[PDB]
């Protein structure tokens, strides 16, 4: 399935996907993504829309 993953750093914002076999497999790929792309911060989770938010 598709999940999204909404990123605030403060100054820069965006939001990426990935097709993931569940919820825990994508939050790996999001969390690498935002350690990689120097967000550290919040993070939530809303299983009904499958997206992940993390904010600095």
């Amino acid at each position: 399935d598709t999940y999204k993953l909404i990123l605030n750093g403060x100054t820069l914002k965006g939001e990426t996907t990935t097709e993931a076999v569940d919820a825990a497999t994508a939050e790996k790929v999001f969390k690498q993504y935002a350690n990689d792309n120097g967000v550290d911060g919040e993070w939530t989770y809303d299983d009904a829309t499958k997206t992940f938010t993390v904010t600095e």
